[PDB]
């Protein structure tokens, strides 16, 4: 698609706003330790020409969610989080453009919903996490790491790559 022609870094600022909202270290946290396993596996091919924009739309979808929650807003500093909400609204804003015309769903079969399904049952595993710790402090750290690895397995199809010096 090329609706959207100003910026592409807003994945980096995604994470970057993840990266300041921990507030304990995953180090700290080693008791929580529980990679759920983000699904990369419909993340790494036929995803890189806007084919999993409506995987990284839902996907941000389920964590604006997943953040917006009383339980994990009051997890996180409401102010980190109100960037975060924003940021997250700013990527749900251009991945939806994309949707919004006919480029972004194409020829593609519903395969391309595999994507989505598998970061919606990774998020699912994610929500059982903080049910079983009771949203803990630690678990959520876990879950920082989690929510940061797995959105730049998916952002690593559009400019999520630090290789740049």
């Amino acid at each position: 698609c090329d609706l959207p022609q100003t910026h592409s870094l807003g994945s980096r600022r995604t994470l970057m706003l993840l990266a300041q909202m921990r507030k304990i270290s995953l180090f700290s946290c080693l008791k929580d330790r529980h990679d759920f396993g983000f699904p990369q596996e419909e993340f790494g091919n036929q995803f890189q020409k806007a084919e999993t924009i409506p995987v990284l739309h839902e996907m941000i979808q389920q964590i604006f969610n997943l953040f917006s929650t009383k339980d994990s807003s009051a997890a996180w500093d409401e102010t980190l989080l109100d960037k975060f909400y924003t940021e997250l609204y700013q990527q749900l804003n251009d991945l939806e453009a994309c949707v919004i015309q006919g480029v972004g769903v194409t020829e593609t079969p519903l395969m391309k919903e595999d994507s989505i399904l598998a970061v919606r049952k990774y998020f699912q595993r994610i929500t059982l996490y903080l049910k079983e710790k009771k949203y803990s402090p630690c678990a959520w750290e876990v879950v920082r790491a989690e929510i940061m690895r797995s959105f730049s397995l998916s952002t690593n199809l559009q400019e999520s790559l630090r290789s740049k010096e």
